[PDB]
């Protein structure tokens, strides 16, 4: 692909090795899942999930079964014995085909576990089923009280059944990247009343998990049998309150870069972009960045987004549009086709995704992910 | 049945007929000029092998991409879209693909030397001519040549290549900074300098077959710079560039896109229970919550979180608290819809369903990131092909 000229995504799998190392000493006590949902967060599902498992990653994690699936049917194939766990499920989803693959499945009610039951005695094989609890967060899981209690007596009947058999139980943080939140505290409790009320019914999991990066950076208690560090993994810090990824031995793994499409001399008084949000002070040079918002680049990054173009710090100038933006270059005059770094690990001098993330109001886990199809990825060190 | 499953979660659905009416007014609207299906990003969101196709059964003669990759799909789709169909690409950087551009017949834009010395090149290469359009930078600020020395020397650079035989200048065009505010002075100052950058063109020698400025909001409120050909690419979308502007059935505009996910869980909460990351939301009292199976991973602006809308089992709810990267939660009130049922995040809105534009407002953006960002993961659905 000569796609690579205009921009790429490289994406270094000796950083995530590293960065899943890293995590692994972190987190002694247990499994480490690497969670390879949303396209392995931008950085390609299939190439980190290998990456992932190399380094010692014995589960992997997806959103929807769709994804699940597609590691199940790489080649070649991925080690026959690494657990794939799927947790998005709606009515009607391919609970069969999950089943024959061998995929541990989460249920958070009793529809699904309805549906995994009547699929799982159709394919005449047994499912692997997580049940998930909703601590606090308030998003996916079963409540605590009936309707747990209704949904872990479906599925010890399930398994008396010879059905299924309950391989996990699990929750998840809404505050974890806050350290000291009470909502942690109040969710581990939580969590812990719920698995102990499961386990005397008779449940008999192999894993209990509720850890996502910030709680496997800063909640050893927090680790019980398995940690799901997803940002963390891709080299990425949770929040600056967490701390860097330097703090934690990790190393972003995505840089993303362009080529200048356009280097010129304007005069004073120019506008510059959409609506003319930025205007020329005086006679300069602007440099033409061919990314846009449908690369991926947030339109609330529009004056404030930085890149590293010959040898400084540069910023859009005024809005960013769907294919490009500008920057002034305030005189200097690179070559186009000049490299131009928008964010990486920071070791060159050029900005990182976090960087990105507060020019943009919003978090680094939704710059990196939402880099867009357009821009081709470049696998280094696979 | 692998497709009639990932669309149970969600789905896009791109309604063709809805597309080609769109076309169809935007000709209407611009009765002097060809009209331009600007097809880039994957048209947008939409798709763009098939808009590109609708938008050519509904008499658009060019379609319009960034790179040239986009453009060169367009050329090798099958079954083929007509061979005497005009396509233009614009966004070019050193050492790209010029030589397989010219030999599949591509209108290229130029805005500097070193890409008319590429594109010259590349045509001396292959033996065959290369149809160059000149960009001039009239005040936008992006992407054109300026005027004065640099648009002499590129103006200049292309006659003697015309000379040569090597390439015909096919076009000259620009593109506007606020069209989309109706009497902004830059308006006026864009057009006077395109037509004294393109008159000094021509009176060197140049014979452009279209001169061209126009993007959507210029087409729907500025009959003089419609020129030989229009350039509306939202608006074949039937999203208006701006509430400005106004609204798409101000212009018999409908909304092309209808992005709905159906419902993953459905449950009873008390009082008092935080809701998403960071507890931005807390239920105010027992009442239900319906998880909608889709995150700023499959393009839900995070930006959007408490203020999304969407229609629920009759009524709009609104995003409670932060949009995580796979799935949101809104508050239902009490209500108990079925898990599976129907939730329609935006469309055109004659069902009740609220706009790609109430989205945009939520987010704090503009209509065009909203469609054009709505992620891979969802699949697309074509209607009235
Ligand atoms: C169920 C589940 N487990 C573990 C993780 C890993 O989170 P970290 O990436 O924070 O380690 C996530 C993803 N969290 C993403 C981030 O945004 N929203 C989500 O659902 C998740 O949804
Ligand atoms: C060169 C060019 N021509 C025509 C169009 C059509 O514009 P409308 O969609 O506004 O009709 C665009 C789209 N402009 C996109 C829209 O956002 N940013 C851009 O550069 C464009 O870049
Ligand atoms: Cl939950
Ligand atoms: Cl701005
Ligand atoms: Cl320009
Ligand atoms: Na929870
Ligand atoms: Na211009």
């Amino acid at each position: 692909a000569d796609a690579v000229l205009r921009a790429r995504a490289e994406i270094d799998l000796a950083a995530l090795r590293a960065n899943v190392r890293a995590l692994r000493e972190r987190a002694p006590g247990a499994a480490l899942m690497a969670v390879v949902k949303a396209d392995a967060y931008g950085h390609g599902a299939i190439p980190c999930a290998r990456a992932a498992v190399a380094a010692g990653a014995t589960w992997l994690g997806t959103a929807t079964p769709q994804e699940a699936l597609a590691l199940r049917a790489a080649e070649p194939g991925l080690p026959d014995d690494v657990r794939i766990m799927c947790w998005l499920w709606t009515p009607g989803g391919p609970w069969r085909e999950a089943v024959e693959a061998r995929l541990d499945v989460s249920v958070s009610a009793m529809w699904a576990m309805e549906e995994v039951t009547g699929a799982a005695r159709a394919a005449g094989v047994p499912a692997r089923v997580q049940l998930k609890a909703d601590t606090g967060l308030g998003r996916g899981g079963c409540q605590p009280g009936a309707d747990w209690e209704r949904l872990v007596g479906a599925a010890l009947r399930a398994e008396e059944e010879g059905l299924l058999r309950v391989t996990g139980l699990w929750s998840h943080f809404a505050c974890a990247d806050e350290p000291g939140h009470p909502s942690i505290a109040a969710q581990l409790t939580r969590f812990r009343e719920m698995t102990a009320y499961a386990e005397q019914r008779g449940l008999r999991p192999e894993v209990r998990h509720i850890a996502n990066s910030p709680a496997t950076l800063t909640l050893p208690d927090a680790h019980f049998d398995l940690v799901r560090p997803g940002i963390a993994m891709y080299g990425v810090s949770p929040s600056p309150e967490i701390g860097t990824p330097a703090d934690f031995g990790l190393r972003p793994v995505m840089t993303l870069a362009a080529s200048l499409a356009l280097v010129k001399q304007v005069p004073g008084g120019h506008g510059v972009s959409y609506g003319h949000h930025y205007t020329t002070p005086g006679e300069t040079t602007l440099g033409l960045v061919p990314l846009g918002y449908a690369d991926g680049i947030p339109r609330h990054a529009s004056s404030s987004g930085p890149v590293l173009v010959d040898g400084k710090w540069r910023t859009v100038a005024g809005r960013i549009a769907m294919d490009q933006f500008v920057v002034d270059l305030g005189g200097d005059r690179p070559e186009p086709g000049a490299e131009a770094v928008l964010f990486g690990p920071g070791d060159r001098g050029e900005p990182t995704a976090e960087d990105w993330a507060q020019a943009a109001g919003t978090i680094a886990y939704e710059i990196v992910t939402r880099i867009g199809s357009r821009v081709p990825r470049v696998y280094v060190n696979e």
